């Protein structure tokens, strides 16, 4: 067995192995890549998403979120709540200010130390899940916007057609801006490039332990996991590396700087934070190993996760026994 011991595995491909994204996930995954639930992949030295990002100022962020955290440092919730429209210039501006701007440090490790020591103390603005694109249209090579869509390949997979769209989305950061302990929605893999700025730390737990992350969170959120049988679906919750060592969670920790791909396997569970003023562009996508993973998903049917649109079809079509349930949820 590849990768035994789950490690995040980077990767260097050829321009030439960059020309065909299915059959490099394909490769990674000989390699035991998805063993780790998250990969790296530094793109080849030829290759680049857009020529400048210098235009990109008056892109906006329609509802930022400011995300307000509840707890200790080590094990705390956040909620978000809704600030007025901003420019990406104006939001750029507002991160590099003195309240919200990356403090002095010597490291990542030192940022890392005080992004846990320090995170519930502070409530950072996020612009998330922006539909949208900055690749440019000519970039052939690992352009989110123009990948193979999830719809397609259940059709490749299953033989069925189904309504649905799989678009990017932006996402503009700040210091301690925090992405939640997740997987995807259906368990999907995602793929997510840092366009610019400053770096993103992730945190993973290998697919086959992701019960031990499940176990862990309903003992650290009894009310939530009361409420909802799966309410890290609602994305709201946070476990620091310190408390996961403590209680025996099997996970690995790395940085994505500018410039460099992740990819996120099904059922890899992942949470992590914004260094300063950054901008990444992600999407859903699948594979045929992915298939076996969406059937098998856990479901938000509290109402509390509400998911787009196409999430609907892969309830129906994977999950009929779970569909009338979770969509009772979703009205
Ligand atoms: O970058 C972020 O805030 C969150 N991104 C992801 O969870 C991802 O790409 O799967
Ligand atoms: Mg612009
Ligand atoms: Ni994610
Ligand atoms: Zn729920």
């Amino acid at each position: 067995a590849q990768n035994p011991n789950c490690n995040i595995m980077i990767f260097h491909p050829t321009k030439e192995e960059f020309n065909d994204f299915d059959k490099y996930i394909a490769y990674m995954e000989s390699q035991g890549a998805h063993r780790a639930g998250l990969a790296k992949i530094i793109p080849p030295k030829e290759w680049k998403a857009r020529e400048t990002y210098d235009n990109i100022s008056e892109i906006l962020i329609a509802t930022p979120l400011q995300q307000v955290a509840s707890g200790r440092a080590g094990v705390f919730t956040q909620y978000h709540k809704k600030k007025k429209a901003m420019t990406v210039g104006e939001y750029r501006h507002l991160a590099n200010s003195k309240k919200y701007q990356t403090p002095p440090h010597q490291n990542f490790e030192d940022l890392e130390r005080k992004y846990w020591k320090n995170r519930i103390y502070n409530s950072p603005i996020y612009g998330a899940d922006i539909s949208g694109s900055l690749f440019d249209e000519n970039t052939k090579q690992w352009n989110l916007g123009h990948l193979g869509t999830i719809q397609d390949l259940l059709e490749k997979e299953c033989g069925v057609v189904i309504e649905g769209v799989n678009t990017p989305y932006l996402y503009f950061g700040m210091w301690k801006t925090t992405f939640a302990w997740h997987t995807e929605d259906m368990d999907l893999y995602s793929i997510n490039y840092l366009h610019l700025g400053e770096p993103k730390t992730w945190y993973v737990v290998p697919p086959e332990h992701g019960q031990r992350l499940e176990r862990l969170a309903r003992e650290l959120f009894p009310g939530s996991s009361r409420g909802c049988g799966a309410f890290l679906r609602h994305k709201v919750a946070l476990i620091s590396p310190t408390v996961l060592k403590e209680n025996g969670i099997p996970f690995n920790r790395i940085t994505q700087e500018a410039g460099e791909f992740m990819v996120t396997f099904p059922y890899g569970y992942h949470a992590g934070f914004n260094h300063g003023f950054n901008c990444a562009e992600a999407i859903n996508f699948a594979t045929p190993r992915w298939i076996d993973y969406g059937k098998m998903a856990s479901q938000c049917s509290c109402g509390e996760a509400r998911v787009t649109f196409s999430m609907d079809a892969f309830v129906r079509i994977l999950q009929p026994e779970r569909y009338d349930l979770w969509k009772r949820g979703q009205d």
